[PDB]
């Protein structure tokens, strides 16, 4: 209908992924040579075969895939040969699947496959729908080229955790940090084990690392937390503390997949996206949100909350002409949750989208919640209240100001919220997803999360997961939580 | 009048200045002391304590500079030049009276005064009415208990520039060094430093000068978003108007203690800022209020051709539609035509913050706009500063801007001193101190014509910033003028 943004031809192409991420499993000598310690292989089947879900087990709908060089397939003896409950992804010139299935002595046609490439080939395979987001954690094996493959670009961007055993008895060597052969990541241990001894007859010492990619971003975030809580003001309000800082500003990029989604505590993403969906389609009424599961409006959708605003004339849940109302009808008169609102107030969404495709250097590209007129209708006025858009080489950046911040829960939440928004516009636009900058105003941490806070700051934060769309729509307002999909996102326990 | 905002009976204090900023100059031997016959250095001190920085013109009690000076240092002044002709003469003496000055004299009751304690008692006699601002430069000439009061807290953070002589030839000079605790989080820093020279006085003595001012780093940062724009900016032309451009940043500038950022290494029109900050403040939308008072920055977009080129053909010329103040005093009202009676039509959006802050300062929800888009098609131009938030800590007044479009060149200087004025204002109107300016950009450009006066621009080091003081005050925020404050001590870079 007129009233919707109709999607481009080119929809799917600015989104679509090229290479899928992927994680290493080493054991190194004392000097880092790659050339018997079954505590080593127990860890080595565990964390290639076990998904991160309670009580999964693997099967082709959900599993994880092993990638490995021809002459580490060779070499696994033939009890485990494929390696059971994972997809075995083959690199070889020589040999096709039939070959490999040839080498065995039809219950493993599903779980063995050969790539005539390297490892950008096998992770490019691994992008495509069959196996996005089917398979979990892709797990690259060796040997020795594939790992010299994996530690420059373009794998290593997509390289997000390594695993090092090394064991008292070519070679394997992280970039170091500044280098040129590092491209710009700064590796980093999340863990090192005490020095341990094998049960193998010999004493053998081991001990295992995990090295992560330094994920600055997240630290922005991290930074500002510790701040608050170190020399924030303290204020109370009904008696609720909080301490806080006045103006920051971070940036996180979306490029190539990536989707800033917190590690360092999981963010809920299914309600971040119903959300985001609700806004866009101009939506007001909660309980098209509870209804899902998704019950982040419901403290101030209930009768009691609505009174103490003086709304006594809405039913319960409409919270009058909020948000995406403002963005797609900006200046209409608000009645009452879903009625005929088309072509009332102004569509700003409609509007920077058009703009985008024919005039992207245009420096009017905002839209705001913000309207002081209406603000006494609202349950509660807008708090990311304007967001700017801007190009720069076929890439799409967007500028967030949002006045109130709980570092909590509500600024990951606002990440990922318009890190999606980002993405979606530039769906819709012909463009890439560039960078997110989110500027903050009062940055608060309330007083009661001060311990679990300082806990969170104990942990190093890991590489961020990506976005992929698994079907498109033809307007913009169609798209469902069930459309796309996070894939590698590792986020730390509660 | 019933619409307007009512200034506090509090008014005035938090905007009363303290002390009056100054500067040192000294002369050292090799070893820093201070214990000489060089003649060009007697010259320099001469011109630099009584020449004014505008017009070479006759210093007179309407406008002239001061010295500072202990006692012993009176004494030591030979009778032909003394007290210095062509300055406010103010000797430190707890021993003293100006009326005892005069009697040691062998025309000049107007030109001295004694001051019963030391430079922090001085500074505070020269920030009164009488003294600021017709006295244009305070000048600290020592001797040793002087310079060492100079050079430590209150008055250090009051010390805009050090003008030091060392002489090839007791009590050492020693500006403290960086990261230091005697530094007081300053770091002093060289503008200046002659070759060395050789004197005319029959013993070709050496010698050489340093200027040294307080490193600012505010403007630095201001000058490093230059640079990088220029540095690493994305081109793109519009017309074809070619632009250098990043996005996203921010910026903070302090405004305690009657500080006012406005930029050193380019001169900003504060009178221009001024005149527009309070014709947005008082809700107007006709710029040729502007324009007759010589402040021309909306004549392109108010012509009756430019007009016309937005569809706005029934807009006298000058009626720039509901615009700026429009929004921030009349929210969503119906606009007709500038001048009309708007009174009680829109939201008052200044208003009802200024009721806020009085009220309960820690609301997060203390915010105006004018990007309005029901009203941006009647406007001459949408917004560029277009929203403020406001916060308060300790009793001090903070505001922070979003920007959507940055000219960094001319723009971005001028809109820091609006958004500094308007919360130097909105603090005098309730009741608190002004504390800090937060400005965030969104595309922050440079004009491609501009580059190179840009990395003209870049070479020079910005010098301490300036203070802003009210001569007199008002009964309605609107009422105020640019005429009831004075910016003093500012001496930006030449052209
Ligand atoms: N300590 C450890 O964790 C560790 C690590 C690595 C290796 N190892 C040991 O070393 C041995 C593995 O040897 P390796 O490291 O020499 O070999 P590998 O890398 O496992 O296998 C190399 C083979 O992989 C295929 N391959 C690699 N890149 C390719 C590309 N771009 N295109 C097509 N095919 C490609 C080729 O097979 P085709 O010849 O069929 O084309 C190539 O000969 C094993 O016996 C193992 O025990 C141990
Ligand atoms: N090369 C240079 O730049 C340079 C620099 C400094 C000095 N000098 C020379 O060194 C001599 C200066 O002597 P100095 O440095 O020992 O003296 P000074 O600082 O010039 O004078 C000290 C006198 O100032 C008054 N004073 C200072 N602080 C005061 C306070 N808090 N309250 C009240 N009164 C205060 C007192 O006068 P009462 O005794 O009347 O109370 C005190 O005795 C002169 O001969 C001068 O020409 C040269
Ligand atoms: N960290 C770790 N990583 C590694 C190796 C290791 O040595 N340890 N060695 C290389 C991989 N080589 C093999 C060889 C044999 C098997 C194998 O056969 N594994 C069975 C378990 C067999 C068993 O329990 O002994 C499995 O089900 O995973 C797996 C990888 C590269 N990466
Ligand atoms: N840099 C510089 N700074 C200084 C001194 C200096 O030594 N040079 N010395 C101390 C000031 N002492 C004096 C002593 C005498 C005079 C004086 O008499 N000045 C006449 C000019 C005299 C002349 O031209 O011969 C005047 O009108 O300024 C000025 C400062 C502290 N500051
Ligand atoms: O998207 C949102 C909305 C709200 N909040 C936080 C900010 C405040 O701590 C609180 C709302 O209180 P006020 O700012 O409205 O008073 O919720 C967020 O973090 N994100
Ligand atoms: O307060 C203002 C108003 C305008 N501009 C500059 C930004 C742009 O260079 C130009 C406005 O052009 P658009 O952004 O509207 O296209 O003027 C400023 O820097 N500050």
């Amino acid at each position: 209908s007129l009233f919707k943004i109709r999607m481009p031809e080119t929809v799917a192409e600015g989104t679509r992924l090229a290479l899928r991420a992927f994680s290493l499993v080493v054991a190194v000598d004392e000097h880092g040579g790659i050339g018997n310690v079954p505590e080593d292989m127990k860890f080595f089947r565990d964390l290639t075969t076990k998904l991160r879900g309670k009580n999964v087990k693997p099967s082709p709908a959900k599993r994880n895939a092993v990638v490995m060089g021809r002459k580490t397939w060779d070499s696994i003896p033939p009890k485990f040969r494929p390696l059971p409950g994972r997809l075995n992804v083959v690199l070889s010139s020589t040999l096709t699947t039939q070959h490999l299935l040839d080498g065995l002595p039809n219950l493993h046609a599903d779980s063995i496959v050969a790539v005539n490439g390297g490892l950008e080939q096998a992770l490019r395979l691994l992008a495509s729908p069959n196996y996005t987001p089917s398979i979990e954690t892709v797990y690259c094996i060796g040997g020795g080229s594939v790992y010299a493959e994996a530690l420059r670009p373009p794998c290593v961007h997509l390289l997000q955790a390594i695993y090092r055993t090394t064991i008292r008895a070519v070679f394997f060597r992280v970039p170091e940090s500044g280098t040129e052969a590092a491209a710009g990541i700064e590796w980093q241990r999340e863990t090192i084990s005490e020095e341990l001894t094998s049960a193998n007859g010999n004493e053998t010492k081991y001990y295992f690392e995990k090295l992560i990619p330094r994920n600055r971003e997240e630290e922005q975030y991290l930074s500002l937390v510790d701040r608050i809580i170190r020399e924030g003001n303290v204020k109370h309000d009904t008696g609720v503390g909080t301490l806080s800082i006045f103006g920051a500003q971070m940036r996180f990029s979306l490029r190539n997949n990536r989707l800033p989604l917190l590690t360092t505590k999981r963010v809920f993403w299914r309600g971040v996206c119903e959300e985001l969906l609700w806004f866009l389609r101009g939506e007001t009424y909660a309980k098209k949100l509870s209804d899902k599961g998704v019950h982040i409006w419901d403290d101030n959708g209930s009768r009691a909350f609505l009174d103490s605003r003086g709304l006594t004339e809405y039913e319960e849940m409409d919270l009058g002409p909020v948000y995406g109302f403002q963005w797609r009808h900006f200046g209409a008169a608000y009645t009452h949750h879903d009625a005929n609102y088309d072509g009332q107030g102004v569509d700003q969404i409609k509007a920077i989208v058009e703009t985008l495709k024919t005039n992207p250097d245009d420096r009017r590209m905002l839209f705001t919640a913000w309207n002081p007129s209406a603000l006494p209708r609202m349950a509660l006025p807008p708090c990311h209240l304007l967001a700017q858009f801007y190009v720069s080489n076929g890439e799409l950046s967007c500028m967030l100001y949002q006045r109130s911040c709980d570092m909590g829960l509500g600024v990951p939440f606002n990440i990922a919220s318009y890190a999606l928004l980002t993405i979606l516009i530039a769906k819709a636009t012909g463009l890439r997803p560039g960078e997110l900058v989110h500027t903050l105003g009062d940055a608060h941490v309330y007083s009661n999360h001060v311990e679990p806070c300082n806990e969170q700051l104990k942990r190093v934060p890991r590489a961020f997961p990506y976005l992929v769309f698994r079907r498109e729509r033809e307007f913009l307002e169609d798209y469902e939580e069930g459309d796309m999909e996070v894939i590698d996102y590792a986020p730390y326990p509660p």
